[PDB]
């Protein structure tokens, strides 16, 4: 079937920014610290006393997303640690209104998203380490969880979506999703519901591993269409981790964003804020670099969809389709030098594709408007382009050629 | 043969910061732009008129180098473009004193290096695109080159070294190195001479490709010992290149620093300044991350030397030797979770080495002082350590265990 | 659940020989030729008239299987082409009794297997190109299929097993497996039933992994019947003989695949395609000779050895197999030992580590030459490190096996 | 510089058969056994007493070489062990005339080669373990070596070439090659001289890459004599026969190595080790049968084809070979074609591109079945793109060859 309108709109977002921020951030040793480091719960939960949010500016967060070319932001409203970054209106004492911050961060967040035309999404951990209900009274925990979501559904106006994480902790339990998701549909009919593991008809989006090779499953031929989403964090941790030096290359990040679109998914890129809610400078660097790429890729990043056009043997190239154009996404290009300074990209570089049966008028690189030479066999639907290398002084990692039809 | 004292001192520096800054920086399309983009020379050289150096602060640069754990800085005093960043005292109009900057940047540079206990090195391009002498009167060009170096030898006090680049452009010419290097020895007996391509007895250091697998040659058995040096830049270009998004991972940078020491070389890490002489934000990020690693690695980074101790099959681990300790440099480690949360590092992880014949007392990770369990076969010189994984919230990329002997 | 006795005995077989032989073999262009080459059915089926079986010697085949270290043989009794290599007792004219051969090859086959202590298994294609019943009256086809199997169950004595192939052609149909397999259990209670699916019934004993090599075997849901696993490899790209298929795997890959099967707790079938007249072709003999040397050396662990929670150190493909009296280190990526002047790669000390051994060890020795290995243990952390010496010059076993003897 | 005529003729041979046979063969643990296994020389050299050559038939060997598509054979006339397979006419007692064989095997060899139109080449080890002169009196050893070659140059008629091996053992010695090779040129002006050193003299015609496969061939300094190149492959890890070396390469890798040699402008020797009594072992026969199918198919280009500055698309291992009338696309990594219902991998359109062809093309066709290929050209940028169709079911050539016909 056809995607519901809100899921079409979701797939058009393309790229989101994931933001991890909680009490864990003050320790800068990763978001699972309370459990994995076997911390004393009483002592860990005292971090609420120093949660000032002194450097959280939701406008700067929203601006970061805008600059990277993201169209939505997923904020951690409550992680496994169980601390709420919003006013739970009496549900819990373990929330930002009982911290020196005394600010509803979610309220600030939603306002900042709307000012930048971004959808606000709320991450909610369903595996909870704070409330004894989780282990001691799971049905009552489900009521608590659902109430926590109800607050997010009812106090902030329209919400882009919800991002649930933790049902995997009790794979065999009845999580009462008809009632949780049904409550969401009542207050937030157009919210996107994402469950990180379909576990319920009301799910709109399924999550996958970034190295999923093949196109995404969209559901059975006569069932509801569900979108897909991949996630990457810049190092090994999601929350800030000061001694995690194992950052990915910006090149891998770009390739992963491209790859998401290739397989018909969205992608979240994650940053972990500091204890006080600042975007770390390391993250800003990744945002600037990916942001250059996404600005260049704008004509296809959002509306582009996978299409049955494959690339030749031995190539990682791929094709994205919009209603007016096809786009060749071309990888493993090298920089062009001279006759006596050779950087690798100077030879004619035929890249082929199978599945285009219409005569083409023009093909051009989005980065510099260079027109490419090509040949077609329309009977067998072959396209071969001379994919010229990068002008010296540039390297886009994934280069994009726009096809214009006759 | 034994290294001369200045070469011993050089090998103890370990890590240097390479800085590319010239007129090319204003175009932000790489340092070879004038040639590779077939620019009109007159028009390109007009960039001198906008060379203000308005954001060059040598003290900040020196401080950054100190913080990243560098012990020397190689600054581009004149690149292929042929513009001098110092007062050529009559040799050329194409220098910083004929630009609005009106400051001897090399003078600022050496003062700042000395304040931070760093050795200043001068990069000098021997392949020159500015002077017609280069092609049309090579003997006169050699005199010009030599005079340009003489200025550097005589007007700035003691100089850590010279880094020459371009003899490869005319492989078969007589470059009159006895007289160039002899002049350097007269005024700067303790300068390190590096020629990038041994091309002369006075050479102290040879350069290698960062992917050199094996320990480097130090010269024929009865001749002068020469050191080795590798270089890495963060993306594909050396000068700043705004649309080169193909940055290497911080992890690769760390591994390359470690690798240099493994093969008995120094390593330069290169940044390209902005047009006005600022360190770009992206470079700051790589320097912050590497700086955390080098601070942890300080007990071995400087004094550590290769030693005939190899690692077991299938690992990239290696050993570095100081007079009192050996150090296991261990790669491809994973982070430790729980029984419920598996991140990869939780099993016992036997990493073996061959070549240690002395009984060991204690082995401990430099990052957290955890004591490691081990076994030895002293007859066959096998050491096997349980290389425990990273504490959750950390990842050093290259982890270092110090061995203490009985 | 634990394996039924017949499935335990099956897992002890370890290695089987798969044999593809039918009319297709005369054309030597693969076993799917009739369909994939769009052959005229009348003209293709005339190959029965030249099916002499003139070089089929079941005794020699069984001997060769024994020598390669196989403990069972899966022979194609009828492939998709629909020709039966046995006397169908009037079910069909399209069988060996209507060919000049005039011999029940399956009868010769099972006699030969029994003489060599091998289990005979019968491959039976369930997707059938010969009888028009397959498309025009599927229920009647199922009766035909079932009767073809019934003959095999009733006229040859005890049968090691059945290997069904083709239900994947009609993924949505009711194949009436309760009745097919129930009939088999009536006449052949101890037969292993294998269905190649590309668990389809409670009576299934083995699940198949054809031309894919996975990392773990499915043994069934934790409270259901245990089923074994089996991997199948053919030497080139085809199963039937294919004269211009030059794309043979290395004998080294075959040995590694056999070892790998055992590592993950499966059996492995290695497939050969006979010539038109039923000879083992020379290329297959070569792979059999080479594998046979390996399996003879590996015999102490190949059959009884089972996977065990003992892992190998980072960066190695080594593994451990367990018998009731010994553990065995299966060690890969070794090189040959030369001298100081001739270095071939294997001469240095070569520490290979394992995690999961908690008992003090007395002696460790290579199966191929009884060389004693030096080792160290940390019993608290269950670490074993051996100096895995390289191959003596003139040998290379691909997968080398060290036997551990305990205190 | 272009190759002298005899070196052009050598480059047209394309493929040779390397044959290792000596006393070592009886032990079947590799040809270096005497040294590497630290054997007592007296005891090892007793093997002469059982050297019967009872199964050496040079005619059969030459026929096999012809059938595999080889155009020359390099036979070990004397290996490091120092035993001569020919009548040394009094130079040594350690020769076949002092063994029960009592036959000049080299004489049989050259006769058989000539009957089959093959060039006989003589391998001669220059590092010699038998004569004490080697270490005790190197000048006298050089005379001995030279005399041994003189016999080969004078008693067997015209000789295709000499293949020397061992100067690497004394890298700094004066081997007096002007005099050795000058003696060869006196008696055998057209002999190809190969020296394995892994240009040591002006008279060298061929440089080797033994057990290493590069991406370009050195043809000598730009203004000096052109020297050809030759790659060597053995089927397992040893050159002499090695019964417990199971680490055989795939037939596919052998075919790809043959193709690769031609791509980079070299010949290739494929090596077999005979049994103790001089038989081709069955394993070697298998590789020869399979390679022989490929070389028969490839005959239009294997011999005359040369490298040409035409490169293949990104991510492809394809390449081009040039004859005076045609170009040939050598295409790798193809898959077999099934049906709509049976997908084996090769069925989709498969554009394989090349850069460097500037002439309009008339027809392109696969050598194996004459199928005509569709293609497109951009003559300005010299791009050719072919739909490289997959293998017909039942075949897989590993390296498939399309012949281009020009306008």
């Amino acid at each position: 079937t056809e995607p519901l309108p809100r899921i079409q709109h979701y797939e058009d977002l393309g790229l989101g920014l994931f933001i991890h921020w909680g009490l864990y951030s003050q320790m800068a040793v990763g978001e699972w610290t309370e459990l994995i480091h076997h911390r004393n719960q009483h002592d860990y939960e005292q971090l609420i006393k120093t949660f000032t949010a002194a450097q959280f500016d939701a406008k700067k967060i929203a601006h970061a997303a805008k600059a990277v070319g993201a169209k939505y932001i997923v904020l951690t409203t409550k992680h496994h640690e169980g601390f709420f970054l919003y006013d739970t209106k009496g549900l819990s004492d373990f929330d930002v209104m009982h911290a020196p911050a005394r600010r509803d961060l979610i309220a600030e967040f939603v306002a900042a998203c709307r000012e930048e035309d971004l959808l606000p999404f709320f991450y909610m951990a369903t595996y909870d380490w704070h409330t004894p209900l989780y282990d001691d009274d799971f049905p009552a925990y489900l009521t608590y969880l659902q109430k926590s979501v109800e607050v997010l559904c009812r106090n902030y106006g329209p919400v882009g979506g919800f991002w649930f994480d933790g049902n995997w902790n009790k794979k065999d339990a009845d999580w009462h999703l008809p009632e949780l998701y049904g409550m969401i549909r009542h207050y937030q009919p157009n919210a996107i519901i994402v469950n990180n593991t379909v576990s319920d008809p009301e799910i709109d989006v399924v999550t996958y591993q970034r190295r999923t090779p093949d196109e995404i499953y969209h559901g059975a031929p006569n069932e509801k269409y569900v979108a897909g989403e991949i996630s990457i964090t810049l190092n090994q941790h999601w929350g800030i981790a000061a001694n995690d030096l194992n950052y990915k290359s910006p090149a891998e990040v770009i390739e992963t964003v491209a790859h998401a679109r290739h397989i018909g998914a969205n992608i979240l890129v994650n940053i972990g804020l500091t204890g006080t809610g600042a975007i770390p400078a390391a993250a800003q660097t990744y945002m600037h670099l990916l942001g250059r790429w996404t600005a260049m890729a704008a004509p296809v990043l959002y509306k582009g969809r996978p299409v049955p056009v494959t690339s030749a043997h031995g190539t990682r190239d791929f094709v994205l389709h919009t209603s007016k154009h096809d786009f060749l996404c071309i990888l493993d290009l090298q920089v062009v030098g001279n006759d006596n300074v050779v950087l690798g990209g100077e030879g004619v570089n035929p890249r082929s594709f199978v599945g285009i049966g219409q005569p083409i008028q023009r093909i051009h690189w989005l980065d510099n408007d260079e027109v490419l030479s090509f040949t077609q066999d329309l009977d067998k639907k072959v396209l071969t382009v001379d994919a010229t290398g990068y002008p010296y002084g540039s390297d886009w990692v994934v280069r994009i050629a726009q096809i214009d039809y006759e």
